[PDB]
């Protein structure tokens, strides 16, 4: 069997990933013990907040450690607010350093990946 789909649109602002800002308790020094979750705000080319509902599956998140490999991370994106989203993930293995990667249709949203290693001060 086989089928197809369709959908037209236009006029709306120009959703821009680069602009979109990614903030949360994840990109911090003292993160949560178990798992953390950050928010993803959709911004246009004019640096304006979409504060709207784009769709169900529009933004994705990748989780993988530079030292440890073969990490089956099942991240799920759910629309909590009428503009922002929540990113949750589960892991049953040692977590020393992870790499956050956010992309949109082949376009990086934030300054990813994100390398977070070394308790604050290191050089010293």
């Amino acid at each position: 069997g086989s089928s197809g789909s369709s959908g037209e649109t236009g006029g709306e602002r120009q959703l821009s990933p680069e602009k979109s800002e990614i903030w949360g308790p994840g990109l911090k020094a003292d993160v949560v013990l178990p798992a953390r979750y950050f928010y993803i705000q959709a911004v246009d080319t004019s640096g304006n907040k979409f504060t709207s509902s784009p769709g169900e599956k529009v933004f994705q998140v990748k989780v993988s450690a530079p030292e440890e490999q073969f990490t089956r991370v099942g991240v799920q994106v759910l629309d909590r607010k009428d503009g922002s989203f929540i990113v949750r993930y589960r892991m049953y293995a040692s977590y020393k350093n992870l790499k956050v990667e956010i992309k949109f249709q082949g376009q990086h949203v934030a300054k990813s990946p994100y390398i977070l290693k070394g308790s604050g001060p290191s050089s010293g």
